[PDB]
């Protein structure tokens, strides 16, 4: 057990080990970016707000917790630490989460290949292991001064980079929500501008149609809801809009992957495997360097639990935790 000391921050208060110095606020649970004593690198240090407040919080404290201890990868944030100032479970009430600093977050075609090569290549490995992020945008990609990117998930409204399924309230929706989400980008990083600015989930919609264009009869035939048909095909029929016109200037290929990320259908979406062996990275591409997660335990993710039990299930996984090397 190290020795902890206490400061007051932007209205929080902040008990961490001495290995930890120059706490300095960066976004506000609330996250402190730090230098790292014992390594000598600058770390970023979350301090849950609130971790056992409702069971909701208690299940998100130990589905994060879990999440971070398992996320192994160059592309996605990992854990460096995990701490508490408290030295039993009746003292337990407050969660750090300890990782690499980036510095700064996502908001030439070569630097768009790179930035979004990254994206993808740690796409497949969360996607390996049945995690589905949900909330790409630019504020959740933490980049360094080398360049290199991390997934992370940390104002940019989020419906921006929604797929459309999720505006139209598909519960079935699966992980290519992800590859939308990185169409999105993709293009935000082409053209300097927002590709899908919408004001509300009506609006969001009407813009992603006015793309892509209206759904033909095979994706018609796979929504349920009569309510999200009636409004769907109430819309003035649009066409699919030619890639190559609306990203002029673009290179071919980006306009190619594009077209293979951001198709209405989520059934026909491209995955993020393969978008890695899209011709437009083949500076970069090695199949050989592009690793999938060992098996993650997700069995929790249905469990209905007092908070005392997500708090003592979070409490061991603190005490079990192994830094890497
Ligand atoms: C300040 C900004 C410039 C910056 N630069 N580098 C970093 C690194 C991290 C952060 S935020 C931070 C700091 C320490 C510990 C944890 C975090 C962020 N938490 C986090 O990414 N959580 C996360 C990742 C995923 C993945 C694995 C799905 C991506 N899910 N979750 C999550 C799960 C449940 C509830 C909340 C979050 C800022 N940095
Ligand atoms: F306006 C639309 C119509 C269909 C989609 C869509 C894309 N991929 N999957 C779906 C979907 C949505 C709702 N229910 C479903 F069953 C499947 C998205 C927007």
């Amino acid at each position: 057990r190290p020795t902890f000391y206490r400061q007051e921050l932007n209205k929080t208060i902040w008990e961490v080990p001495e290995r930890y110095q120059n706490l300095s606020p960066v976004g506000s649970g609330s996250v402190c970016a730090a230098f790292d004593t014992k390594t000598g690198l600058r770390v970023a240090v979350k301090k849950l707000s609130r971790p056992f407040q409702s069971i909701i919080h208690a299940k998100r404290t130990y589905r994060e917790l879990r999440l971070l201890k398992h996320m192994k990868h160059e592309n996605v944030i990992g854990l460096l630490d995990v701490f508490t100032p408290a030295r039993s479970l009746e003292e337990f009430n407050d969660v750090y989460l300890v990782t690499h600093l980036m510095g700064a977050d996502l908001n030439t075609d070569d630097h768009v290949q790179f930035l979004i090569y990254q994206i993808l290549r740690g796409l497949k490995y969360i996607h390996s292991a049945d995690i589905i992020h949900r909330d790409l945008k630019p504020s959740n990609l933490a980049v360094n001064e080398d360049c290199e990117l991390k997934i992370l998930d940390f104002y940019v409204a989020t419906r921006w980079y929604r797929a459309p399924e999720i505006m139209l309230n598909w519960m079935h929706y699966n992980q290519t929500v992800d590859i939308w989400s990185v169409g999105c980008i993709m293009a935000e990083l082409l053209t300097g501008r927002t590709l899908f600015p919408g004001t509300d989930h009506i609006d969001q919609l009407k813009l992603i149609l006015r793309l892509v264009g209206t759904p033909g009869a095979e994706l018609l035939k796979k929504i349920s809801s009569e309510s999200a048909r009636n409004y769907i095909q109430s819309l003035t029929q649009m066409p699919k809009m030619n890639f190559a016109n609306v990203f002029i200037g673009a290179n071919p290929l980006a306009v190619d992957l594009l077209e293979k990320m951001l198709v209405l259908d989520s059934d026909k979406r491209i995955t993020a495997a393969q978008a890695l062996a899209h011709a437009y990275f083949a500076q970069y591409h090695d199949p050989d360097d592009e690793p999938v997660a060992d098996p993650y335990d997700q069995s929790f993710e249905s469990r209905d639990l007092l908070i005392d039990e997500w708090k003592s299930l979070t409490y061991d996984e603190v005490i079990s935790f192994v830094p890497p090397p």
